[PDB]
């Protein structure tokens, strides 16, 4: 698992579940293509989207749908969605975790990376 | 204005108004003495505070009283209010810019020194 | 000034200075055409990028380019850019404010509208 | 595990390690006892504070040596330190998780918490 992605709720203090996400990986042409997609478990998290074999170096884009998850709340938030766009593995295969903390008109993004 | 505040929401992407801010200053026995206070206003800010004359070293808290803010807008939120401690260094003309992001179960603060 | 952008920098607690900022619109063929762009200022902001009758409703990009600025600093950054996607709903006088505080592998960016 | 506190550090995309964190209930009288505390581990979280039992209903502060932290890496920090103040299992036993993601000068604090 050297891509996983966690959604966290920070207006009601829990994790983000059934938060639709999309990956995708620049090609050659600077188009985006998918690469892989899920949804938030229970736990807000999301494992399973790529192997070490599949991820290789690039420009990835993972996208995630905020606006779909507040919708659902009843809240009408400010963001389209969530993207975060990196370079990985560029000096060899990494572990890579994408947090995204929520809130209707805020979030933040961390990345811990790892060997 | 050597110290500034600005406290904004993030549920309602608007400045959080009428907010109550309390400043203390770390006395020499190691207790927090009340230093100065007000309430944000209509943009989120609170101006006025201090001099700089009154403003100075010494090691200050902030205090942020989230809980009553979110509780007027029917959210029960975690925390019972927002601190930020820092020490004043006062090497070189600065200004200091307190900002609090608030959600009812999360907070950033960062400040921005000018 | 219906549309303004701040930039903070989180490692320095300092505005961030000379960022590149794009602003695109998305066009009637799902394309991301150019709107505006334009460097923020000493003060981190960026004023001036369109005026009420050019703002009209629509779903905006605003890229901003942190990668350049961090690798200015020597520091190698985690992401290429930061992006904030929005839709302007224009029911009623509002301005909107897209603030971005930045951190090598860590930015938060919120919207206040008023 | 009813309380267990999480360090990431935003600079380097990796756990905080070895962050001193101090636990206190408040006091009949208004004072700050001490409660437990630790140091986050190699994954930047500090586990066994506390059991169930003695995690009772109060007002708790959890304080986050971050000055201590930041000056190891050679980095001047803003704040002192980072505080907590949260009132606890007002409606029964909870469990909580408090996350620290740090910036030199700026940090964030979220919590979840859940049964
Ligand atoms: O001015 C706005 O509209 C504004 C909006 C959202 C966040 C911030 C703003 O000013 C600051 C400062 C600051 O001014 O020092 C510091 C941190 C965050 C913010």
């Amino acid at each position: 698992c050297p891509l996983m992605v966690k959604v966290l709720d920070a207006v009601r203090g829990s994790p983000a579940i059934n938060v639709a996400v999309h990956v995708f990986r620049k090609a050659a042409d600077d188009t985006w293509e998918p690469f892989a997609s899920g949804k938030t478990s229970e736990s807000g998290e999301l494992h399973g989207l790529t192997t070490e074999e599949q991820f290789v170096e690039g420009i990835y884009k993972v996208e995630i749908d905020t606006k779909s998850y507040w919708k659902a709340l009843g809240i009408s938030p400010f963001h389209e969605h969530a993207e975060v766009v990196f370079t990985a593995n560029d000096s060899g295969p990494r572990r890579y975790t994408i947090a995204a903390l929520l809130s209707p008109y805020s979030y933040s993004t961390t990345a811990v990376v790892t060997n």
